[PDB]
Formats: C-alpha cells, sequence, structure tokens
C-alpha cells in the first residue's frame, strides 16, 4: 500500500538507566525509516507491512508501565501537513527538512 | 466544547539549551500552548484550535522562538485528529488526569 508518515513521540525518562537503554533500542528501530526530530521524537515513513512490523517492535521495547508511546498518523500526504520553521534538526542536518 | 472547525496541531519545539535563553523560551511557548491542549513531552504540545485561534497562536510561537537556535515543527492532524492519534502506556506527566486524547 501507499507509504504514510507516523510521528512517534516516545515519552521516556532517558536520563534514567533503563530509560536510556529503551530509548536507544527504539531510536535504532526507527532510524532507517525517517529522521529523528527530537531526542525522543521520530518520523517514520512506512507502508502497511513495514508499519505492522515496526509498531510491534516498538511496543515490545517500551516499558508500558513507565513509558508511553504516542503515534500520530499523518497519512500518505504528510508532506502537505508538516511545516518546519527555524534551524535544521540536530540529526541529519544535510537531509531534507520533510521526508 | 470545540467547534466543528477545530483541528489539532502537534507542535514539536526543538529548543536549544546551549544557554539559559532556551528554558525561558520553552516556558513562554509552553504557556502559550497550555490553554489549548496538553503537554505530551517536555517540549511537545498538542493544541486544539480553530483557524482564528491558530493564526494568533502560531504568530506568538514564531515570535517567541529563536529562529537561529531553535526549530518548531507543526504537524496538522486536522479536524479528525481523534481518529489519527493512538496512545500506549503510562499517562502523560502533565495533565495525567485528563483524557489521553483531546
Ligand atoms: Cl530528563
Ligand atoms: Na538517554
Amino acid at each position: 500500500n501507499d507509504a504514510m508518515l507516523v510521528l512517534i513521540s516516545y515519552d521516556v525518562s532517558f536520563e534514567d538507566p533503563g530509560g536510556q537503554r529503551r530509548l536507544r533500542r527504539i531510536a535504532k528501530a526507527c532510524q532507517d525509516y525517517g529522521q529523528r526530530v527530537q531526542y525522543s521524537v521520530f518520523e517514520c515513513v512506512v507502508d502497511p507491512a513495514q508499519w505492522a512490523k515496526l509498531k510491534h517492535r516498538l511496543l515490545s521495547e517500551m516499558d508500558k508501565e513507565k513509558d508511553c508511546l504516542r503515534f500520530y498518523y499523518l497519512g500518505a500526504n504528510w508532506r502537505n501537513k508538516v511545516e518546519h520553521v527555524g534551524a535544521k534538526p540536530a540529526y541529519d542536518p544535510e537531509g531534507p527538512l520533510i521526508l
């Protein structure tokens, strides 16, 4: 199916030992699908098969009692629904602002 | 409640803590956003706003940010944001009582 963008907000206490480990694992899982717009906010462009696989990984890595994941479904036309103002994102500043 | 023309904007404020200004700007931006929704991360905000409200809020946010040091990204979830947001796990620390989704 058509690729869509999911914006993933991972609310984790990263300065805590476990939180740091879980964030690293979640960041690694998300990395090649898009870009890291904050330390724990990820954009992932995914078709249906990719998203089913990815979502399962993320839910497995998080601690459901301590952390929370929020998914924002921007759809296939995410480009028409995202706006960037200001400095380039710290991560991959050479890439496009919008995926 | 909200009007039928209300929509959700998810605001990611990638703010620089290189100097004390960052925390100040974040405090101002958080305050501007607080009236319209909830704070889902330290610098990620949800705001439910109609067109006129958004025009005013957006202008305020752009004026408070430092455009050289910081970045603001706006994600326009539309009038049907409720069908496009999913929460898993613990309640948000800011406004832990309220609904998970506005
Ligand atoms: Cl922290
Ligand atoms: Na960390």
